[PDB]
This record gives structure tokens, sequence and C-alpha cells, in this order.
């Protein structure tokens, strides 16, 4: 095959000690980019050859979780193609692949200087501390943020890969990369994100994608979707309703305390449970889950038989963490592998549904409180 | 100095190049007991005149490692002693010194038809193979043997000894000696030796001592107590805790993947962690280290910070793989210079303790379960 890298992929040398702490980031992330290719071909349920996921939590015809053998997907497929191409020529691919010691796009974090000591490849990256970034910020969201980091070994450490995983892919199995990816407080800064507590509670990391430390533009002139990851929330949170053009799939690492630790929410748009209404270039939806009715949309998750989803373009999901044990449990939280399929095309933003109230009670949104969510088509 | 050999050191007539053989493999044995001198006599740490070694992972007062000079120990004083009178006349120490290639007393072993072929010594010596040895035992006993030495290179060259040796004790740098001393799969037949893998999976080979390819009985009327070798543990497994009267060093060579990929516990028989009653000319000594009490003993083991331990006479020990990265590697494990200084005198048994109840499974024990330890008294 023949790898065309990013743009901003450029020539490095490195002294024979610095490869050898790259070489440890490469080897590992290649491990989790051959657990991720197998997570998606090992059937499970009663699909026969793949990876049986949720792709709506509430299907409004049936009162039931819909699913579908995730290898369906034509963008699941060829992520898996381009994995496997990865994955049969490393040296090729490890071209397009660069720790981001001097990423200037945007900041990347290290959690603390505890993750940061679990690798001498985090070490030697020296990204900034989100300890820091937190104690700087002040406020709830600063003591949201200093909940999670300083207890992110423990928090992400609550899981079990045993079932759908060969090896362990969890900061246990792989510290090198947990601890030297970027991380991203991705909602520290944006005031419609809901809550204090979840703004600062909640960070993700690219392995692989447009903006991760394995950067491949196309392979065999075919344009990479391929975007891989982690995300951590903290526990005792609730997020705002999301939506947005790319697929995207989760795979839920944490083992949880009581049954109703983690619940998550997917529906599809054009699902009957909303209010649908055409607008120029997409739809308003608006969404009614007051009086209890939200409770039905959200389900379990766990590592072993809730594990797997998958959101189709514009999907609308959300995941919450106030139920049962969130109100006694310590260090805990919701801890995933995360992707996107279609990075590269359409528009990436991530986009929140906005209380039908208004701006005010923009803090105090939980799924219970009517949304507004304004969706705009995608090119095909 | 005058050399009295080992009761069991025959002569025998070599033809030149059965002597030249032997010579290669004489002359690796010089190397590793110069290197071994080397190491406890350089100083390191906060010691001025000899290395640091731990001494006990979990001081019971303190809550942390203690640490101890090891020249300070008169035993060690003594192997250094026997080990430089060797060095200063290695042609009358040589009259002690053979192959092994007929030895009587008990099985000697080689890993592999590979590794055999590292060394024309070895190859001359023509040990029985433990492949060999473990296809016909069978079971998952069998099968953690023919995992650990089908691939003996490539664990034991997962070394670094470049911090604390000043030539490669590691297998890659003496193959003669890795591939032609005769190893031994100390618990493959002990049903009381825990798990069928940790069974399997474990091997120790003796270059020096009563056992030994070199076999000096006294120097100067001195008895040598210097018992000096290697071993290898096959990664993710687990041993019951340990004990004996004579006191033992390890020097780590493995370079850890995960920075607790090689777990180690020593806590002398005393520590207030334990329980002790007074037996019948010994110690009863009770352990609990359930719920989580254990992690605490256990210490991070690699070859350049914490990579040097003495276990003073009966202290409880134990060597633990199963934690982080030995989730996700492969064909690794914890591979150490491995001496006692004391093989002479008092009861070289290597005793273990039990689980604490009959319902207790021996197959099962890892530093979590409670167990007992039935110490005897050495004399004084
Ligand atoms: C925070 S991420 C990794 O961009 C994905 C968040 C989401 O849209 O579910
Ligand atoms: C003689 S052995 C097989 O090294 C005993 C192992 C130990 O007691 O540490
Ligand atoms: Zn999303
Ligand atoms: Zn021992």
């Amino acid at each position: 095959a023949q790898f065309q890298c990013q743009d901003d992929v450029k020539p490095t040398s490195y002294t024979t000690e610095e490869q050898k702490l790259v070489d440890q980031f490469w080897n590992e992330s290649l491990i989790y980019l051959d657990q991720y290719l197998k997570a998606l071909e090992t059937p499970t349920g009663q699909c026969k050859d793949s990876a049986q996921a949720t792709i709506q939590t509430y299907n409004s015809e049936t009162g039931k979780m819909q699913t579908q053998c995730i290898m369906k997907y034509r963008d699941v497929e060829l992520v898996a193609k381009h994995l496997k191409a990865v994955l049969a020529e490393p040296d090729k691919a490890k071209a397009c692949f660069d720790p981001q010691k001097n990423y200037k796009a945007f900041p990347l974090y290290t959690p603390s200087a505890h993750v940061q000591n679990l690798s001498a490849t985090s070490k030697w990256i020296n990204r900034p501390l989100l300890t820091d970034y937190y104690k700087k910020i002040g406020g709830e969201i600063g003591a949201a943020g200093l909940e999670l980091n300083e207890n992110f070994l423990e928090i992400t450490s609550r899981t079990d890969t045993t079932l759908h995983w060969t090896k362990d892919v969890s900061i246990k199995g792989l510290p090198t990369l947990w601890s030297s990816v970027g991380w991203i407080p991705f909602y520290a800064e944006n005031p419609n994100a809901g809550s204090d507590r979840f703004r600062g509670g909640y960070l993700y990391a690219e392995v692989m994608g447009p903006w991760g430390n394995l950067r491949i533009k196309e392979i065999d002139g075919e344009k990479v979707g391929a975007e891989i990851g982690m995300t951590a929330q903290l526990f005792n949170t609730s997020a705002p309703y999301h939506y947005h053009h790319p697929q995207e799939i989760y795979m839920t690492l944490t083992k949880p305390q009581c049954i109703d630790q983690n619940k998550h929410m997917v529906m599809h748009w054009d699902n009957n449970q909303f209010k649908q209404k055409r607008s120029d270039n997409g739809w308003t939806v608006n969404i009614d889950g007051s009086k209890g009715k939200w409770k039905k949309w959200f389900s379990n998750q766990d590592p072993e038989q809730n594990w797997l989803t998958y959101f189709e373009r514009n999907a609308i999901h959300a995941f919450h963490t106030l139920e049962g044990c969130n109100q006694t449990i310590k260090n805990s939280g919701l801890v995933t592998v995360w992707a996107r399929t279609t990075a590269q095309d359409n528009n990436q933003t991530t986009q929140l549904c906005r209380p039908m109230t208004g701006a005010k009670d923009i803090k105090t949104m939980k799924p219970e409180d009517k949304a507004i969510c304004d969706l705009d088509d995608w090119k095909p």
C-alpha cells in the first residue's frame, strides 16, 4: 500500500534514547489499533460476521433497543480496511506517526505528574499538566477538573477488558499510550456544555486521526476517515444532548459499581419520539423528556453485554452518570474507547441541543429538560 | 590460597577440542563472577562503600522501603572475599570447575534446541531439552513450560545492564554461559508451588555453588557459602510467599515494559505487619494481605533504581508478575542474577507458606490470600 501522511507530519530525527521512547509509544499504539480492529470484526450477540452494536437505545415503534452488526456500515468497513493496511505495513504507517511533542495547532495535556510518571515517554514529551490548568481556572469548574485529574489513574483503571479484548487496552495494559497521548479538556471553556462539574470533569484523547499521533491522510488514494482514541467523564455528571455529522463508535471500558452507574442514550434524528420540522437545509428537532419521559431513552452501559454503540449521522446522544450509586461512590466515572469513522468529510463540529427555555438554565441542563436541536444536512 | 573442591568434583581428561569448549565456559563464568563482585562492591544510592540494597519493601514502623549497604553483612563480605580469591588464582579455582556433562545427582536441562545451538559448548554438553520435558508433561503446566522454553532467548534478552554492570552479564553478552549452565524446572513437580503457569513458567540455574559448575568446598579453611546463578520467571504469574534459612540476593536484569511489570516483596519474619507465635524450635507467621492490603508490600523492580535486594534469614518474599502490561505483553517475564550467601550451613530447603484453611486452594494462591509460614530457627 501507499501511505500519504497529513500535511503537518514533518521529518523528525531522534537520539538513540529518544527513539526508544517513540518506539514504545508506537508499539502500544499498534496494539490499540489491532485490538480495535478485532473489537469491530469479532462476532457478538446474534451477528455472525462482526460485532453487534446498539444503534438506538429506544426505537419508537418497538419500544426496545435496536442493534446492527457494525461491519454492515460501509464507513466501518473502510476503517477496518485502513487499520489492516496500517498493521500489515507498520514501518510505512510509522512515517505518519509522531509524539506531538511540538504540536502547535492547540494545547495538548497530561492529567497530572502522577500520570506522567507512568512512562519515560510521557515525561520526555512534557505536556502541560491539567492540574496546573484547573488550579488557574479556579471555581467549581476547577474543583471538578482537579477531582478528575488528581485521581485520573484510579478513575481510568476501574475497567474490565476481559470479555471483548484479547489484550488489556486500558491504562493498566497500555500505560505508555494513555500517559503520552494528548488529553483535551474539550468542554472546560464552553458555557453551553451545561454544568460546572461536567465541563471540568470531561477529557478525551486521539491516538489516530487528523489530530492524533498517527495522522494518515490517504492510503492507496482513499481518504482515511478513522479517528480513534479514548474518553473519560467524571461520575455524577450529566451532559446536554449531542449531535454531529460524523458517525461515532463507543466501546465502554468501565466496570460499573452498580447496574445504573453509566447510562447512555442514542436515538436517530428522525425517531418519532421527537418532533421534527424541516428548516433551510436541515431539521429542527424538539426533545421533550419531561415528566420522566426521558428515562426510557437511557440504557445501562457495561463492558460485557451493553458495551458497543454505533451512532449514525446526526443521531441524538447523551451520557448520564447521575443515577444510583453515583451518589455514594468516589473517583469513578465513564471511560471508553472512542472513534469516528468519517473524520475527513462534512462538519466535525460537536453540536449541543439548547434549552427550549433559553440560555438562562443552560447550566442546569439534564435529560428531563425540553431541548431544541438544530440539525444541518450533510453532503452525500 | 588453598582450594578444596567439593566431594563430587572428579578429575577428567579432555581432548584438545573438548578442553577448548570447557575453557570458553570457564572464561564466561569468570566474567560473570567478576561482574558479580563489582555489583556488590560498587557504591550506589547514598551508600559510600558498597551497593545500596532493598532489605524490606515495607517497613511497618515507617511505612516505606528499607535499605542497607550490602557489604555491611558479614556473609556478603565473605562472598566477596571468596570471589576475589577465585579471580586472583583462577587456575587453582578451575580445579573445582566442571561442565556437569555427566552430573549424577539430578537432571540438568537446556531450554530448547535453539538455545542449545547458541554455543558449541552447549551442543557438546547435550543436556536433555525442556521443550521435550514439557511436551511429555502436557496440560497447563506443559503449556506454560513450552511458552517459556520455546521463547527463552527472547524473554532472557529483554534486559538492560548498562547502568550497574561494566560487561553485559545477560544471555546477549555471555551466550556460552547461559546456554551451557544447567537449567532446573524447580517447581514443575511441586503441587504446593501454586498455579500451573507459575510451575511450568519457572527456571533457575547455578554457575557457582555446591550444585553448580564451580564447586569449591573451602578456601583457606573457610567454607564457601557463595551460590551464584540466574533465574527466569514467565510473565503473568504469581508465586506463594517464600522463606528459607540462607540469605539471598537478587539483581534484576529485565528492562520492564511498564513500571509495574515485575514486582517483589521482602519483609523480615518479625515485621509487625504479620502475626508471630513462637512454635517448637521456630515461629508461626500469619500473613493477611486480603482486601488490597498486600499491594503496599510489593515494590516495582527494574535494572536501574530498584535493582538490588538482600533477604535476611527466613525473610518472607515473593515475585509477582500479574499487574499492568502483563495483561498485554508477550514473550516476557522476570530475569535476574540470583545468589545465596550461606549455601553450606543450615537448611537449604526453599519453604513455601500455605493457605490458611484446608478449603483454600494452592493452585490459586496470590499475594492477597491469607497464608501461614512455619519458620524454623537456624543455628547461631
Ligand atoms: C469529546 S469527543 C472524543 O470529541 C466525542 C464527544 C461526543 O460527541 O460524543
Ligand atoms: C533456588 S531458587 C529456585 O532460586 C528458590 C527461589 C527463591 O527462594 O527465591
Ligand atoms: Zn458524539
Ligand atoms: Zn528465596
